[PDB]
């Protein structure tokens, strides 16, 4: 569905192996619940809330972001430290072509 | 250069890491990318999952601290340099060849302690 290049916006990116139509999924990231006094700072862009904040695994960490974004980013819970119960999906906002990088929104607005 | 895993529930408990189709004898399972995490802000349910580069240690992406392990392991790991995300990035070879659908699993490494 996805790999890894070097964006052009610089470091890394995910990007699309085939084509995605609006709300597919992406990917499913298994996450890991980090506890809030213990948040490693570099990683605060990066956290979701589901006293504790999740850590997403496969790429998640890895969408750059944009203020023309082609995707989005939703927590779910999932039927059950180590891995937590929740789940962080990334869908298709529009449709995706093939070797287009995957972006996503900055999280922060009012 | 493209996927050959997939995750499911695992006959050790938990989650696993599995082979989509066949692996062979040194062939690479997986490329993980890597982030760096300061000393002085590890989290403590973190401690056993962080690699050394050889002040910093790395949190493997994908799906890199999700591999089981085992005293007969298929599996192992390299840390490999490149020259937020860290110029490091964590290789899974395959160390016996790996059937479909196996599960993927990766040995202990050589310390007495952990």
């Amino acid at each position: 569905k996805i790999y890894i290049g070097k964006s052009s916006l610089g470091g890394l990116g995910v990007f699309s192996l085939e084509g995605i139509k609006k709300n597919e999924i992406i990917e499913i990231c298994p996450t890991v619940s980090i506890c809030n006094e213990e948040i490693p700072r570099n990683l605060v862009d990066y956290l979701y809330e589901g006293n504790y904040k999740l850590l997403p695994l496969g790429y998640g960490i890895l969408y750059n972001h944009s203020d023309i974004p082609n995707a989005y980013v939703e927590i779910h819970k999932i039927n059950k430290v180590t891995v937590s119960n929740n789940v962080m999906i990334v869908y298709a906002y529009n449709n995706i072509q093939k070797d287009d990088e995957i972006l996503i929104s900055y999280g922060h607005s009012w």
